[PDB]
């Protein structure tokens, strides 16, 4: 199916965020993480939508799930942008 993922450097690796989450997550907050606000059903990577979820996402996904802090520029991108200097 994809022919082309590794291609930014880790937003495009594996990852089950993307807009397929709800919106480029890091947007400006998208809907919640599911166990998030009780749907720990829904804590299953692959997205049933068929018992849980009442249009939040999942969780696991990778190695240490923790992700905080949105905004197109929330934070240091890092992978080429934050190479070059951008402090304030």
């Amino acid at each position: 199916e994809p022919s082309s993922q590794p291609s930014d450097c880790g937003e495009v690796i594996e990852e089950c965020p993307i807009d397929a989450c709800f919106l480029p997550k890091s947007d400006s907050a998208r809907p919640p993480d599911c166990t998030a606000v009780g749907r720990p059903d829904c804590n299953v990577l692959p997205f049933p939508n068929n018992i849980g979820c009442p249009s939040c996402c999942p969780f696991e996904c990778s190695p240490d799930n923790p992700m905080f802090t949105p905004s197109p520029d929330g934070s240091p991108p890092n992978c080429s942008p934050t190479m070059l200097p951008s402090p304030s």
